[PDB]
């Protein structure tokens, strides 16, 4: 294989930049936090249930919507004994209220005949219902994002959206049910990997990691998009061997390629790069919100990794940001551990582009708590704010299924600031547990 470069005219998170984080990650700026762990306590509302991944019912910017006095979070939960128990709950507190305890929950979205009522193909295959966004409608309707997964199709992901009809009262809020149930998304093969795809390798045992989720809403003049994690397609840049010759992907220069290429072909972590081919994708949606456009990824992680989760994006006094999760056990960078986790995140002028790294590298928070520790935390999102220069980082806190008296219940937020092109962790920020705002 020759040498090429290739952008496929998107961003890149390249080797170069990811094998400067290492060093970079020990200044305390780019830190989550450590944590008090006697302060901890699992959703009381929640009863013995694992709560981890969550989000806010969001205004069309981002900021935290208010659904008739309420904040609402919509969470995964289930049954800690069962790794495959995973349904969205909703959760609740007056405005005004901080402690965790001052979260209801309204209990699951969806009932188990939703999925058939929809009369969708492949909502009625469903097993699981993973992470996505919620937007709050200029007609007061909370509408729903999600990733409908399917056990029994080799864990195919599609991009699903409902309403949710919620009646409101002085004292409480309930779920009567939801409408406008349906599938919008599960790859087009050319821009985003699909399930088939996947299957095309062996599924599971091939090594390949197939992602198509965590959907998240956001407007620009009036026009509707997701960004969502997934894996690039046959056009704009796929995984296979002829990746690791691409130049894009290294960044730098073409002596770090040689140098870069070189030991990485070399290495045992030859086949995981050759697979990696992860994705923000975006597309825009139509004013039913089914899709009206495929659009190109904002920025792809060819030979890196295979997973950036938690697609977040916003803007911020003048400038978009663009945010990612991703674990170090499943990237291919030396220096980096099976112990590190991030958030990465990007900085453009324009929603839609180009993006370039925000404090130099990527680089925006690191965790690498052991994952025995109570206050190991994970699925860090950005939640942008009214005004000022700084968003709060909300996460889960506790691994699922560790601990019988200690449940995946929201971390404490803090804060990060963002000016420019630069973030820094606001020294001494925390807050309550599952925090959403700075006011009160
Ligand atoms: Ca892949």
């Amino acid at each position: 294989q020759k040498p090429y470069k290739e952008t496929y005219g998107i961003s890149h998170i390249t080797r170069h930049d990811m094998l400067q984080i290492p060093e970079q990650q020990k200044n305390e700026k780019y830190q989550v936090p450590e944590f008090d762990s006697s302060t901890i306590k699992n959703i009381s509302s929640a009863k013995g249930l694992d709560v981890w991944a969550s989000w806010p019912l969001q205004n069309a910017d981002g900021t935290v919507a208010n659904y008739h006095g309420y904040h609402i979070v919509f969470a995964l939960a289930g049954d800690p004994k069962n790794a495959d128990d995973t349904s969205i709950y909703m959760f609740y507190q007056k405005v005004g209220e901080t402690s965790i305890d001052s979260w209801k929950n309204a209990g699951r979205v969806f009932k188990d005949s939703d999925k058939f009522d929809a009369n969708d193909s492949i909502l009625k295959d469903q097993t699981q219902e993973w992470s996505g966004s919620a937007t709050f409608t200029s007609d007061g309707k909370i509408r729903l994002f999600y990733t409908d997964f399917s056990g029994k199709h080799y864990g195919k992901q599609t991009l699903t959206t409902a309403q949710v009809n919620v009646s409101a009262s002085d004292s409480s809020l309930n779920i009567n049910g939801v409408e406008d149930y349906k599938s919008i998304f599960d790859g087009d093969g050319k821009t985003y990997q699909n399930v088939q795809q996947f299957i095309d390798e062996g599924n599971y045992s091939s090594g390949d990691n197939h992602t198509l989720r965590d959907p998240h809403y956001v407007e620009d003049k009036g026009h509707k998009y997701l960004v969502f994690e997934a894996n690039t397609g046959t056009e704009d840049g796929y995984q296979g061997e002829e990746s690791l010759f691409n130049k894009a992907y290294y960044g730098k220069s073409t002596s770090f390629f040689r140098q870069e290429s070189q030991k990485l072909l070399q290495s045992d972590k030859k086949r995981t790069a050759e697979l990696a081919n992860g994705a923000l994708g975006m597309i825009e949606l139509n004013d039913d919100y089914t899709l009206k456009k495929v659009m190109k990824p904002l920025i792809a992680s060819n030979t890196v990794t295979d997973e950036i989760e938690r697609a977040n994006v916003f803007k911020m006094n003048g400038k978009w940001y663009l945010f990612t999760d991703s674990r170090g056990s499943k990237m291919t960078i030396d220096g980096i551990t099976s112990n590190d986790i991030y958030m990465l995140g990007y900085v453009s002028n324009s929603l839609t582009g180009p993006y370039k790294p925000l404090n130099k590298t990527g680089l925006v928070l690191k965790m690498d708590l052991d994952p025995n520790d109570v206050t190991f935390t994970y699925s860090h999102f950005a939640v942008p704010q009214a005004k000022g220069n700084n968003v709060v980082i909300t996460s889960y806190m506790t691994n699922r299924g560790f601990y019988a008296d200690k449940q995946s219940t929201f971390a404490p937020s803090f804060l990060l600031n963002i000016k420019g092109k630069k973030t820094s962790v606001v020294k001494d920020s925390i807050l309550e547990q599952g925090q959403l705002t700075v006011n009160k």
